[PDB]
């Protein structure tokens, strides 16, 4: 972006005066102007503008004529203004941008209220009052008092609608619970500026529909720029969001209004309104005076003379008000008026001619006041300023509204924050004091205009009188300010650098080019275009650049050079690109000037003292022109000794002045010099932001001591107290005296925790205060800290800090939340090696919290680290914990990785078989380096090999390599491929089916999970592939299963998932395969593919891999090089961090792959949709439009014509695809196909899909890297394996010479990612935590029998190898073999005891153990022992279907069922729809969630997509669990419970409740036809299949495809007749075996599987035969069977004594409802 540009002296082009850069050469005094000179005391008097007619339809509109709802806001008014009528039409009936130029006091408020009511009534419900969570309105006001007046009045007006208005302007910040529950935010421009330059501005700006800007003439003021800035951002955002917001502007009658109309994007014909002062609310006659020379006495006395004359002129029923510029001047005015009244015969008295009483009566009666109120109130006068109480201020205001107070002198605050008008207004002088300029200046425009607009009460005056007193040399200017002739200019050039940085930091300006465009968005651009001479531009240069390219480029270049000098931004001369500094980011977010940044960066140091800290604070360039006046030096010397910090920096120069003023603010020391008070206030209202800025600067750098100093200084400024004082001062309902008494005694605060209330009262000598002191002591926040550490590597330790609360919560004291900083410091407490922002919410305030993070350690290992948790707001609220590293081992360091040499790549010709080459020659001509190296050992050496290489580097085909010789050595061999994830298994199954059974014609299958079907598929396949669970349940019985023994090849992929959840299953199945290879004496070849592991040798020796077969490569030695970019976001609240990272993903796309494909991963599905849409709208804003679409819309139309999601159609035809599990697999494969084709450039995917997508990009972006766990009501970091898979998705060697990935994460995590992603990953076993189930399952198979071989088994585990090299990770404190064996024996003992207490095993002596019924059926159904124990203890003799479902939902396998954000609310909603209602339900409990899901499924209820996937996950194991329940119910002998359990099985199959019609089971059916049938006679499916064809088809009244789909279910319906015989019936007596034989016939053969559309897995008929006694509720015998036409069943059971033994024979199903039989019989 090279272009000619020259640096500029911005001082020449800036209007130095500001506020009043007089562009008006001469003010044309109106008609009726006379100038009576009196040598000073001149009177340039203009008349009141006479009224105007109502000619052109103009009329005061009746409030009843308004739209009916909007009449609520205008209640109390029976009409509205003329301006208000024209604007009623415009504003209430249109959404057009508006700009109202009207004189001061003309109304303004009510027209903005109409604009608000537009939006308020847009979101109406039919009978719901409003949609508060849908629209957010804001109101920008120039002064704080105006903000407060506005929020009060607007609340009063529109409370009827149910809206909530509030003020955000205050010294507090980062507190935003009110922004959530307030629909109309009133704020100052700089407030909204600091809010909307914060990252994640959308959190506030998302629901913004209406932006009002009151008193837009602020553009001329020095505060002008921020306004511009605001508008610019807003407008640009309404372009980037494509969500229109309405801009309302309110200005006074001043010129250049058309330019701000262009600025505000108002149509001059539709939204531009201008009213000259003939539309003034009360016609105003004004007089201006001048001063002759410098005579203070003369000035003040002449002011007083004018005041006395004009006040006396308005004696009765009139109020002549006076405005002063200081609180020392209102008292002086009262004094002077009273005195010169007295001096001249005390005349003017009895202004209220009812001297006896009237108003004097009420004044004296209400006289219980202070200061100068009690004397001037009966006299008739009054004063009003900020240094008064609320009661007395409101009392003066009331008695003035009562028109009983006559004269009132006040300051500008009354004119801004109170609706208090008067007949006459006298501006006493116009010189005010500015601490910013450090000098006396002239007043601002807004003050003068608001004050002189107060003249003339609205309904009580026919004419007003404004009187202004100033100097002569200013007259012509004030004449311009009050007669529509002072032009509005732009002060942007002086504020250009700062502003520019705020846009560089905000990411809205990445180059100088969009900087220039932004400058075009400003008011400065328009104002330069239409008056270039006063902006430094010639009329010829305007011809050269009509769009002013050169001037805007020069300006942004100067600002960028300034920001580069001060190091807020790095700016390169050539490309014109910007790069943000953390200095600049802090400067923007904390609203501080770049010179201050430079001073900080050159002065702040880790060894800085608190004295030097106060000095640096005083050197801020916000105070660079403050002066030490002689009139205050003695008071400064007095304050210096009364403050604690030395202030050695100087003597009595401005830095020492600032310092001592701040310390007098902290110490609450009173002052006397009024200029000194003004300067103090000006320093203190900024000191908070300045100190927070310094604190962030030092925190990010890790400097610990300065961090503590600075945070404490922030809190001392906030709470108005030093650290020497007692923290009890922070409770503001405590006395000052009592806390001073506590401080007098040298008893530290902490010991009050361990003290009686009576002993407290005795210590303080105040017994009555002791109870409340104890209360507040236990209300003070204190945290308990507990730590669990486990080494990960010699450089990194995993820490699990457990934060426990230890105080009473009070919403008044602590509010909705309490913030904390977690800090990890080294031994010297110098360097902060890690830190985090913790937040204790109010709801979970008493729950325990767990914080996992990682710290670094380097040898020589220090004795201990420190972990401090320090409150962000409370002083002396720190809890420290030393973590000792004295008994900590450092894990055995890993060796270097197997180097990949630069060897000639092997072409496909090395693979000699032509059919084998066929597949690999159609893709690539030669192999990549790592697979060229691994080829020798894998495909041609029958060695056990482990290859470790980054994800996506093409390691999969390496397995194929081995497989090749596999198929070469055996005809119909048996190889087993094991992958941890299911979706990866499905992808590799499709690929290898295409590669083998469809190409080589060798049967390749993937195990489905059902026992019989999977064991059948086992024998067929030459290649069987599976997940570790389906393979575990098959291989656990490797004695009876012959097929699992003759396995030529076992390949396990992604073995590094041993360390993740569901990892112990992989570990045990691999160890079992190794043990089988040992026993069979036929060495099963093992080949393992994994990521780059550090401890790859351990897993290599685990599987018998020689070092000639270990292939573990440094992750840098990828086939495709990768450029990783970790990018931190120091933002806590994740819902706002996502909105912040919004724009960075677009800028990352444009930076790292502007044309090439990208994948961006997000933590949700709604996030996939939203990210797709926001990328779309940003590309529309840039008008790139087709940047992400590389084909034609007509090319896609046929494809997208079959997609069901409308937004997916739109986003796809616009270039970007989204992949979320809320849509069909067909849509997923379609989007993947379009992406890999090149038509779709970018795809945004849910995290859950990072395993099952066969899609490669050039750039992989990751968002957030956190997801919400609602079981702990917090956010969890991603598993490292997921993000590593995502990163591996970035390397494709098809096209690119490089791979690019950027991860966007909270700062707390950044370091973490970096390290573990740049170097190999250490992995360990979690088998010791999930070991009991495998012992319970291998006692059943007799593989384990005693304790010694239970120890022998662990030798096969990876756990055995890892417990040695990393002891402390498994909490063993030794590395000798003694420690190993001791830990193993303790583990086996613990597991066996836990299993015995569960009634699953029996132990005898100390060796031999034996299975029990519970453990046998727990291993038979692959069910956890806890679930079986719970089943056995909970199932009672009389358990009904409701209790059946309850006990089912409590299973441990359903604890994995998660709880996500806002999901507790959805479960609350579902609780009232399900037929059975459980009391005392906790809605973050997975078990009540599963119960609700089961009740909704049985009731055939549709719900969310995530909840549907969860319902599928539960239904997968539902039948397993209910079969286990049937078995234990049989083993305990209860009859009707087991019958109800079989009923529950067949209920969960086809989603039928227990007592609904059986007709509900056939498909294509709703309740109306079952109502017709059951009312007319058809009650069962047998009635359906008994009817003739035509009478049924007529009874159906359905389509021809419906009858065809009904017939298939009516045919699959089992039709079985039973045959039962009691063998040797005549030969039966007591105690003898009784044998009942049962036989079954099925007319049709196995036509197909069980038909159940609402069940995900295709099941097969399972039947149950039962012998029961219906009276004893006794189940005698039972058998489950699988039926194929012919059956033969036997049931043997003993007999009791002779009696009426009437038995029942039950035939139950586990699938269908209504095909169950009950036959009574008798045997004696
Ligand atoms: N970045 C780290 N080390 N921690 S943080 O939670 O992300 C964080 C949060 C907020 C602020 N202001 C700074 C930092």
């Amino acid at each position: 972006a090279l272009a000619p540009r020259q640096v500029l002296d911005l001082e020449d082009l800036v209007f130095t005066q500001g506020s009043h850069f007089m562009a008006n050469k001469r003010c044309q005094l109106p008609d009726g102007s006379f100038r009576r000179q009196r040598k000073g005391y001149e009177e340039v008097h203009v008349p009141a503008l006479k009224p105007k007619p109502f000619g052109s339809e103009e009329q005061l509109l009746p409030v009843e004529k308004l739209p009916k709802y909007a009449q609520a806001g205008f209640e109390g008014f029976k009409t509205l203004n003329r301006i208000q009528s024209k604007l009623y039409r415009a504003a209430l009936e249109t959404d057009e941008n508006l700009l109202l130029c009207a004189p001061t006091g003309a109304g303004k408020t009510n027209v903005a209220l109409m604009c608000m009511l537009r939006e308020i009534g847009k979101h109406i419900n039919m009978d719901g009052t409003i949609n508060v969570d849908d629209f957010k309105i804001i109101y920008i006001a120039p002064m704080r008092s105006l903000v407060q007046e506005m929020v009060g009045s607007f609340g009063k007006r529109l409370a009827t609608y149910g809206i909530t208005v509030a003020e955000l302007t205050g010294d507090h910040q980062l507190c935003k619970e009110e922004i959530s529950a307030t629909q109309i935010i009133v704020c100052t421009p700089e407030k909204w500026d600091i809010i909307t330059r914060k990252g994640g501005e959308r959190t506030y700006t998302q629901l913004v529909r209406l932006i009002i800007l009151d008193e837009i003439h602020l553009l001329h003021d020095d505060r002008g720029p921020v306004l511009e800035a605001l508008v610019a951002r807003a407008i640009r955002n309404i372009e980037m969001t494509q969500e229109d917001v309405r801009l309302i502007g309110l200005s006074a009658t001043l010129p250049n209004y058309e330019d701000v109309a262009t600025f505000l994007r108002v149509d001059p014909a539709k939204g531009l309104f201008y009213f000259d002062n003939s539309f003034r609310p009360v016609p105003l006659e004004q007089t201006y005076v001048g001063i002759t020379e410098k005579k203070a006495i003369k000035r003040f006395q002449i002011m007083n003379e004018i005041v006395y004359e004009k006040i006396m002129e308005h004696a009765g029923k009139n109020q002549v008000l006076v405005f002063v510029h200081s609180r020392k001047e209102t008292g002086k005015t009262a004094r002077a008026i009273r005195d010169m009244c007295l001096e001249k015969d005390t005349l003017g008295l009895f202004l209220r001619e009812g001297s006896a009483s009237t108003e004097v009566l009420r004044t004296e009666a209400e006289q219980c006041k202070n200061l100068e109120l009690k004397d001037l109130l009966p006299y008739g006068f009054a004063i009003h300023h900020a240094g008064m109480t609320r009661v007395d201020r409101t009392l003066v205001e009331d008695l003035f509204a009562d028109k009983h107070i006559q004269v009132l002198v006040s300051t500008a605050t009354l004119a801004w924050g109170v609706n208090l008008p008067a007949h006459t207004v006298i501006i006493k002088g116009t010189q005010v004091y500015s601490p910013e300029k450090g000098r006396w200046t002239e007043l601002g425009a807004l003050d003068i205009l608001q004050m002189l607009g107060r003249a003339g009460r609205p309904q009580y005056d026919t004419k007003g009188e404004g009187i202004l007193i100033t100097s002569h040399g200013e007259l012509q200017y004030y004449l311009s300010l009050l007669n529509q002739q002072l032009p509005i200019e732009s002060q942007m050039v002086s504020k250009l650098p700062d502003m520019l940085n705020a846009e560089i930091v905000l990411g809205n300006v990445q180059n100088a080019k969009d900087a220039v465009n932004w400058l075009g968005y400003a008011y400065l651009y328009i104002r330069m275009l239409r008056s270039p001479t006063l902006y430094g531009i010639s009329h010829d240069d305007l011809k050269g650049d009509p769009l002013l390219d050169q001037r805007r480029l020069d300006l942004v270049h100067t600002a960028a050079l300034m920001l580069d000098k001060n190091n807020l931004v790095k700016y390169d001369k050539k490309t014109g690109n910007f790069q943000v500094t953390e200095l600049g980011r802090i400067a923007s977010h904390y609203y501080i000037t770049n010179d201050t940044v430079q001073t900080y960066n050159q002065l702040l140091k880790p060894t800085l003292s608190e004295i030097e800290l106060f000095r640096v604070f005083s050197l801020s360039s916000e105070f660079k022109n403050i002066t030490v006046r002689e009139e205050e030096k003695l008071e400064l010397q007095k304050l210096l000794e009364r403050v604690p910090i030395p202030v050695k920096e100087s003597i009595e120069e401005p830095s020492a002045k600032i310092n001592v003023l701040l310390q007098a603010f902290i110490s609450q020391l009173k002052l006397e010099g009024f200029a000194l008070m003004a300067d103090m206030v000006y320093v203190t209202q900024s000191a908070g932001r300045l100190m927070r800025a310094i604190f962030e600067i030092v925190l990010n750098r890790g400097w610990a001591q300065l961090t503590d100093k600075t945070l404490n200084l922030c809190k001392m400024i906030d709470k108005r107290m030093w650290q020497s004082m007692c923290p009890l001062r922070q409770f503001r309902k405590l006395p000052e005296e009592v806390v001073k008494k506590i401080e007098k005694k040298n008893f530290p605060f902490e010991r009050l925790y361990d003290l009686n209330h009576n002993e407290i009262g005795e210590l303080i000598r105040m017994p009555k205060m002791g109870k409340t002191i104890h209360k507040y002591v236990h209300l003070f926040p204190k945290l308990e800290l507990s730590v669990h550490l486990q080494p990960i590597t010699r450089s990194t330790l995993k820490v699990e800090l457990t934060i426990t609360p230890d105080f009473q919560w009070d919403e008044k004291v602590h509010g909705s939340s309490e913030a904390f900083w977690i800090l990890v410091e080294d031994v010297d407490s110098e360097v902060i090696l890690h830190h985090e922002y913790f937040l204790l919410k109010a709801k979970y305030a008493q729950d325990e919290h767990l914080i996992t993070f990682f710290v670094p350690v380097f040898e020589p290992l220090p004795p201990q680290y420190f972990i401090r948790v320090v409150s962000d707001r409370w002083l002396s609220c720190e809890t420290q914990l030393p973590v000792s590293f004295r008994h900590l081992i450092l894990p055995e360091k890993y060796p270097p990785p197997t180097e990949l040499l630069d060897l000639q790549p092997l072409p496909v010709s090395a693979l000699r078989n032509s059919a084998f080459e066929s597949l690999y020659q159609d893709k690539f001509p030669f192999f990549n380096p790592i697979q060229t190296q691994v080829f020798n050992t894998v495909y041609n050496s029958d060695d056990n090999v482990f290859v470790g290489a980054p994800t996506g580097s093409g390691k999969t085909i390496c397995a194929e390599f081995a497989i090749l010789r596999m198929l070469l050595q055996s005809s119909e061999g048996r190889c087993v491929y094991i992958t941890p994830m299911e979706a990866l298994a499905e992808q590799v199954y499709m690929d290898w089916y295409e590669k083998f059974q469809d190409r080589l014609n060798k049967k390749v299958v993937l195990l489905t999970g059902e026992t019989s079907t999977d064991l059948k598929l086992l024998g067929k396949g030459n290649i069987i592939i599976s997940t570790p669970e389906k393979w575990d349940i098959l291989s656990r019985r490797w004695k009876q299963r012959k097929n699992v023994q003759n396995i030529n090849l076992f390949v396990v992929d992604e073995v590094h998932l041993i360390g993740g959840e569901n990892g112990p299953v992989l570990e045990v199945i691999c160890s079992r395969m190794r043990y089988i290879s040992s026993q069979i004496e036929r060495p099963i070849r093992i080949v393992a593919l994994s990521s780059s592991l550090s401890n790859a040798k351990d897993v290599a020796h685990w599987l018998g891999c020689s070092a000639t077969s270990t292939f573990n490569f440094h992750p840098n030695v990828r086939p495709v090089p990768l450029e990783l970019h970790i990018q931190g976001f120091n933002i806590s609240h994740t819902q706002t961090r996502l909105l912040s990272m919004a724009k960075p993903v677009y800028h990352a796309i444009t930076k790292h792959s502007p044309k090439k494909p990208v994948i961006v991963f997000v933590p949700s599905r709604k996030q996939t949709r939203l990210t797709a849409i926001d990328i779309l709208t940003t590309c529309a804003a840039d008008i790139q439009r087709q940047r992400f679409l590389h084909c034609t819309e007509k090319d896609l139309i046929p494809y997208l014509e079959k997609l069901s999601d409308s937004t997916l159609k739109e986003t796809l035809l616009n270039g970007v695809g989204y992949l979320h599990e809320g849509l069909s697999p067909m849509e997923r494969r379609l989007v993947e196909q379009l992406f890999s084709s090149g038509a779709i450039q970018v795809v945004v995917a849910s995290r859950s899909l990072c395993w099952g997508m066969n899609v490669a990009a050039h750039l992989v972006i990751i968002m957030d890297t956190q997801y919400y766990n609602g079981k702990i009501h917090a956010y969890v970091d991603y598993p490292i394996y997921d993000v590593l898979q995502m990163v591996g998705h970035a390397n494709r060697p098809l096209q690119d010479d490089e791979g690019r990935c950027v991860i966007m994460c909270q700062g707390s995590k950044k370091d973490f990612f970096k390290k573990f992603l740049y170097e190999p990953l250490p992995v360990e076993s979690h088998l010791d935590h999930c070991m009991h189930d495998h012992f319970n399952a291998e006692i059943v198979t007799k593989t384990i029998e005693n304790k010694q071989d239970a120890v022998d088994y662990l030798t096969w585990t990876f756990l055995y190898r890892r417990m040695t090299q990393n002891p402390n990770y498994y909490n063993l404190q030794g590395i000798s073999h003694r420690h190993l064996s001791d830990h193993l024996s303790e583990l086996v003992e613990q597991t066996l005891s836990d299993l015995e207490q569960s009634k699953c095993i029996s132990i005898e002596d100390e060796m031999d153990v034996a299975p029990l019924n519970l453990g046998m059926i727990a291993a038979y159904y692959y069910i956890n022992y806890t679930t079986i124990e719970l089943f056995s203890m909970s199932l009672n003799a009389k358990t009904k279907v409701r209790g059946l479902i309850e006990i089912i939902s409590n299973a441990a396998e359903y604890e994995n069922i998660p709880i996500r954000h806002h999901e507790d609310n959805l479960l609350r909603q579902l609780a009232q729809k399900v037929p059975h209602k459980l009391n005392n339900p906790k809605f973050n409990d997975p078990h009540v969630k599963t119960n609700l899901l089961l009740q909704a499924h049985l009731s055939r209820m549709q719900l969310s997509a995530e909840l549907q996937s969860d319902t599928e996950e539960i239904l997968s194991k539902a039948i397993r669990l209910i079969q286990a329940c049937v078995d234990v119910l049989s083993s305990n002998g209860w009859l009707s419970p087991a019958l109800a359990a079989m009923e529950l099985a067949q209920m969960v199959t086809q989603a039928m409740w227990s007592k609904d019609s059986y007709l509900k089971q056939l498909p294509h059916f709703t309740s109306e036809h079952i109502k017709r049938c059951t009312d007319k006679g058809v009650e069962s499916v047998f009635d359906i299949m008994e009817m003739e064809d035509e009478e049924r088809n007529a009874l159906l009244q359905l389509t021809d495809s419906q009858i065809a789909d009904v017939a298939r279910f009516c045919n699959r319906y089992p039709n079985i007749e039973l045959s039962y015989e009691v063998v040797d019936k005549d030969s039966i007596r007591s105690g003898g075996p009784v044998v009942v034989l049962v036989q079954l016939e099925r007319e049709e053969e196995v036509t197909g599987p069980v038909i159940a559309p609402l069940f995900p897995q295709k099941r097969e008929e399972g039947w149950w035969v039962v012998i029961g006694d219906a009276k004893s509720n006794s189940l005698i015998s039972i058998k489950r069977l699988t039926l194929q036409q012919k059956a033969k069943v036997k049931l043997d059971f003993v007999a009791p004594a002779t009696g009426a033994h009437n038995y029942t024979l039950y035939f139950m199903s586990d699938a269908y409802m209504g095909c169950d039989q009950e036959y009574k019989f008798s045997v004696d």
